[PDB]
């Protein structure tokens, strides 16, 4: 059996820590929910997030596979710091099959790609949620040539000028074995998170992925056990 099934698991496997569990089960718990357990689990990941730092300004979040629950962690960590009194730019950097515009029910029409390009603006891209202190920038309409836009001179200013107002920015990404997305985004986002599906997952994929984002220059600060 190749599966990762545990924080044992994970330190031998991968020498991460365990930044917290999230047990299997409208969407975002810390807000619609913040008395459930769950939430509680995601204010223990912002915890965790903080003792493996240095401070964390930039955070990006993937893992080896679709569907092991990135999006779900970033919208929910990100809840966590907005709550704390951060100022919180989620950004959508999913380009591919792009969802937190779903999650929080913003529209899509300005977001990422377009800004890249400089067919919209950052006043137009950004969008301030119901949630005090979060901000979202979605992922913008599909691009043709997504590796194009995140190699891109305009992404790397743009991160730099978010980061001089907000307290932290949280980058959404696609999985790591599936396109090079993630690695491209580790330029300009040294420090991340791999979120591991832990029902259904091989521990060679889970190693590649975070081979593949150590080689880009990735700070792993640790990792997430899903649907546990
Ligand atoms: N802890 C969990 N328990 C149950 N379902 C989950 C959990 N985390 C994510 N999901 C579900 O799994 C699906 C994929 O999650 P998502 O975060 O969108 O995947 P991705 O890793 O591709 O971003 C979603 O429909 C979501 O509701
Ligand atoms: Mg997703």
């Amino acid at each position: 059996d190749k599966r990762i099934k545990d924080e044992e698991d994970v330190e031998k496997e991968l020498g991460l820590p365990v930044l917290g569990s999230i047990q299997k089960f409208t969407t975002l718990f810390v807000y619609e929910k913040p008395k459930s357990t769950i939430s509680e689990k995601f204010r223990g990941i912002r915890s965790n997030i903080m003792f493996s730092k240095g401070e964390v300004k930039r955070l990006l979040v993937t893992s080896e596979k679709p569907g092991a629950g990135k999006s779900t962690v970033v919208s929910n960590v990100a809840i966590t710091y907005a709550q704390a009194g951060y100022k919180t730019l989620v950004i959508d950097g999913d380009m591919r099959k792009p969802t937190q515009n779903y999650i929080f029910n913003e529209q899509n029409n300005n977001g990422l790609s377009s800004l890249i390009i400089g067919r919209t603006t950052m006043s137009e891209a950004i969008t301030s949620t119901e949630i005090e202190n979060l901000d979202l920038l979605t992922a913008g309409p599909v691009p043709p040539n997504p590796s194009e836009l995140i190699g891109s001179e305009r992404f790397k200013e743009l991160v730099d000028l978010f980061n001089k107002r907000y307290d932290i920015i949280i980058v959404d990404t696609p999985p790591v074995n599936t396109v090079t997305d993630a690695q491209l985004y580790a330029r300009a986002i040294k420090d991340s998170l791999l979120v591991i599906d832990n029902e259904k997952n091989d521990k060679n994929e889970v190693k590649k992925a975070k081979a593949l984002m150590e080689k880009a220059g990735s700070n792993i600060l640790g990792v997430i056990l899903n649907k546990t």
